[PDB]
């Protein structure tokens, strides 16, 4: 029967868990019954040990299983994410969110998931007009309107809290930073996913393999948690239960080296600025980088209905985000999105 | 400029810290401003990376610095102290509660630092306890039991105040970390002479390195039947500590004609159970309990020669078991723990 002593000892023995004893310590943390104390030590143990695939899946399974859900039959079944981990350390503008946009232009639904944060995906989205802070209920109506939602974490996983004030107390990165990815809580079964630590792209990609989801996994090797521009990225390419690693060089499709400080982002009015800038065709880093990340997200979506070959997918996602930009499609959903939200009072 | 996010961050890295961090993080821990969160992470991530010697001295030197001290020139140079880390998994008799009694009845000075119970069914202090000796005293009174009766208890709550936000995160977590190296380090009287007990055997070199920092004559011992005391089963192993450095060395008890004993044989139980042990072997009782006191009792004893050392290691140990031996049959022993139980009944 499960302790905190003995699976915090088993931790640091530097063994991974028993099947279970993860799920336990999920609920014990979800149900608000753990003690901040019994909280940090579990994050940072399970840290140090090194989490594997089953055990995140559990934590991920257990907290899932507190959320909120969309009500049913809202969320298309070839709905994606485009979200990281965060934590890159680099303060780039917000390349998921911008990505996003450009995908559910190009006529796949988005359902995305955050908190407010210099300036997050979610900081962002409420300087341009969008309203984030929307019930299940509106962010399927969201979704069915506008192509696009978004699942704000604190409304849908209210039962976090606890975890969440740990988190904030201790500063340090640990498995918990791997939960927001795995835990959105409209279930889409595809999607582009960003991880900030190399090692844990791995781990991550597993958890996906298990639920059978079409994924990429990537982490950029300059460490961002996004498909960069400036060098090359690691991409863990999930679909039919099985995990692929891949390297993968943008220059290979004409992309020139940018520099990190040219996709620098600033507070919340700097980066909507940055949005506005891109959804209007400017040319340059940015766009290219949310050009390279809307298409891996569409890859991913491919991914659910066929096994097309690597280099033509990317040639078509490439392609059809592009358009989606050059033929306003991308602004025009922005604002629709707006609308939406206006509409709401 | 130190910071949680800092250290922990340097710690989870598997890095060790830079000098003065563990100090900042232990005094932050000290004085009630680490969140609980904090202590635990802190605890945890020391524990994983593995303490160097210089992160516990610094941590057992910053929670020194918040200790009430034994009044000025009250505890005389040569005291020892007997005391593990405890956590060894066996619940044993009161191995080094009989050994401290036994050397104070040979002649030397015994301060001794314990606590109560924490996964045993009975610790030092609640066996005391049942023994009838107040192990409740204040500074000046631990000081007159010294005088008076030739050995003293400080009794960690009472002397270690500032250390209950710490002990608090240590019993919500369960698990053994880098504080459960703590108490053997933190006698409140310091006394430079000591046999120190570690249930860890990754971590008894690393105390070693704490008290040879320190102007200190310490046996540092574990049991390779993993006993946080110099064991009867089998084979120790003592890390001696003195003049600034270490000789690691095994010690084989055979080689003193000790029989080979078994764990069970050493076994605990309640407070009761285990006071009634003290007694038996105070009134002369042989057998393995006997055995493992006498042995533990000449090791502290070899300690406390280590001070004013003109004895070599073997003939030490060979006067130190006469001794031990002798304060028992000569009901030495016995007649000091009466005369302790009747200083504090005294008041
Ligand atoms: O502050 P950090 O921990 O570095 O994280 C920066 C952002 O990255 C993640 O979001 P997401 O990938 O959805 O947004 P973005 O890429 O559009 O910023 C995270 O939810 C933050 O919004
Ligand atoms: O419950 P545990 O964690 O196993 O610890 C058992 C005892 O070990 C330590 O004391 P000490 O060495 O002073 O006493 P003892 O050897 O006489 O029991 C500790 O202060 C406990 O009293
Ligand atoms: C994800 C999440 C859920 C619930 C509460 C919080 C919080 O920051 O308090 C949070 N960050
Ligand atoms: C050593 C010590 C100091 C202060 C408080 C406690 C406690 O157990 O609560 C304790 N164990
Ligand atoms: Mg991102
Ligand atoms: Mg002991
Ligand atoms: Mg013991």
């Amino acid at each position: 029967v499960p302790s905190w002593p003995q699976i915090l000892g088993r931790l640091t023995d530097n063994r991974d868990l028993a099947r279970g004893q993860a799920a336990w310590a999920m609920d014990q943390i979800m149900t608000g019954n753990a003690r901040p104390a019994q909280i940090a030590a579990f994050a940072v143990a399970m840290t140090m040990k090194a989490p594997t695939a089953d055990e995140v899946g559990e934590l991920a399974g257990v907290m899932l299983s507190h959320a909120h859900p969309l009500p049913a039959d809202t969320v298309p079944d070839d709905a994606v994410d485009v979200v990281g981990t965060g934590g890159d350390g680099v303060n780039t503008v917000n390349l998921s969110t911008m990505a996003a946009i450009v995908v559910a232009a190009a006529g796949v639904p988005v359902v995305k998931h955050g908190n407010r944060a210099l300036s997050g995906g979610a900081d962002t989205l409420e300087a341009l007009g969008v309203r984030i802070d929307l019930g299940p209920d509106l962010v399927a109506r969201s979704l069915a309107e506008v192509g696009i939602g978004f699942c704000f974490a604190p409304r849908f996983h209210p039962s976090y809290r606890h975890a969440a004030a740990v988190r904030r107390e201790i500063g340090v990165p640990t498995v918990f930073n791997l939960l927001g990815p795995l835990t959105n809580p409209a279930r889409p079964r595809a999607g582009l996913i960003g991880c900030a630590f190399a090692d844990l792209a791995e781990v991550m990609a597993g958890v996906f393999a298990a639920r059978r989801s079409s994924v990429l996994v990537v982490h950029g090797d300059d460490g961002l948690d996004e498909l960069t521009t400036t060098t090359t990225s690691t991409i863990w390419r999930v679909a039919a239960g099985s995990v692929d690693k891949l390297t993968f060089d943008p220059a290979g499709f004409g992309f020139a080296r940018a520099q990190l400080d040219q996709l620098a982002g600033g507070d919340a009015q700097a980066n909507a600025a940055a949005v506005r800038a891109v959804l209007g065709g400017a040319r340059g880093p940015v766009r290219d980088a949310v050009v390279l990340n809307a298409a891996g997200a569409i890859v991913a979506h491919a991914g659910l209905s066929s096994r097309a070959e690597w280099l033509p997918a990317w040639e078509e996602g490439l392609r059809r985000a592009s358009a989606a930009i050059d033929t306003g499609a991308a602004e025009q959903l922005l604002a629709r999105w707006v609308r939406f939200g206006r509409q709401i009072l």
